[PDB]
């Protein structure tokens, strides 16, 4: 800690506080992550994303276990995608920003899972962009070094909003179409200008789900009914039109926003296959207007 200085507190994470931070010896600006509670077990798997390399994925610069407490230290980007929306909020992303972005996105998370390495907590807070016309994943593999808890160190709610079905129903073995499903939520989010599912409990997000998806059922989700948090006494809403979704998203759009929204995640649209869709044909990387 002592060879950085901290710039500012950039504000709260999931762990801890996060600072914008400069390297006292090397010039280097960055973001500096304090981790509450260490383990063995997550030394050895931070240890592994620091290899975990790519130009959509936020960079690891370096793990610090000193005085017995874990600093991370990250490539600093300069916005997150939530803010950005919230100042684009009058007129809306362009499409073909919201394509770039995802189509990035989905890079990223074609990358970590081929090495079978999942996000599990994928937010507009966790996406960062710069003035490059370029977005990336921020605290990639942190939620199975840490676990995800239900409130941060201060006490403020982590948010279900992106949180994919079969987690909510307990499922004890996540995999990464959570992430695909995380995504398909955003993706929604840009397009509309509204979150999807803004559920502000457990099952209130399941209902959420539900109202929208359609409760989901043996035929379109085999092995559901008997997942540890499912009750037959749900009620039962029908599906609605993709079209009264998310307007005015074109017809690929709609289209894989499906596959990436389907219930059963062994269904649902893996980030290789989504790169492949239609949609991403007139794919360009426009820069955004940002103001810092
Ligand atoms: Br709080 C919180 C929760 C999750 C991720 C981050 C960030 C933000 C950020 N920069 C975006 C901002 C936001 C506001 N002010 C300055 C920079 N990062 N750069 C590198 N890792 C980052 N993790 C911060």
């Amino acid at each position: 800690m002592e060879n950085f200085q901290k710039v500012e507190k950039i504000g709260e994470g999931t762990y801890g506080v996060v600072y914008k931070a400069r390297n006292k010896l090397t010039g280097e600006v960055v973001a500096l992550k304090k981790i509450r509670l260490v383990p063995s077990t997550a030394i050895r798997e931070i240890s592994l994303l620091k290899e975990l390399n790519h130009p959509n994925i936020v960079k690891l610069l370096d793990v610090i276990h000193t005085e017995n407490k874990l600093y991370l230290v990250f490539e600093f980007l300069h916005q997150d995608l939530k803010k950005f929306m919230d100042a684009s909020a009058l007129t809306g992303i362009p499409l073909p920003l919201i394509k770039s972005y995802l189509f990035q996105l989905l890079q990223g998370l074609a990358f970590c899972h081929s090495h079978r390495v999942l996000h599990r907590d994928l937010k507009p807070q966790n996406l960062l962009i710069n003035t490059e016309g370029a977005i990336k994943l921020a605290d990639f593999g942190l939620a199975r070094a840490f676990g995800v808890p239900v409130r941060t160190y201060t006490h403020e709610v982590v948010t279900l909003w992106y949180r994919a079905p079969e987690i909510l129903l307990g499922c004890k073995y996540y995999s990464t179409a959570v992430d695909i499903w995380s995504l398909g939520c955003i993706f929604a989010e840009m397009v509309t200008r509204r979150a999807l599912f803004p559920g502000d409990s457990e099952i209130d997000q399941l209902f959420r789900i539900f109202r929208t998806l359609g409760t989901p059922d043996e035929v379109v989700w085999p092995g559901v009914t008997s997942m540890p948090d499912y009750k037959p006494s749900f009620p039962k809403w029908a599906r609605q039109d993709f079209s009264k979704v998310v307007p005015p998203l074109d017809e690929d759009g709609r289209s894989l926003l499906s596959q990436m929204l389907h219930y059963d995640p062994n269904k649902r649209i893996s980030a290789k296959a989504a790169l492949a869709h239609p949609f991403f044909q007139d794919v360009t990387k426009p820069v955004p207007h940002l103001r810092l």
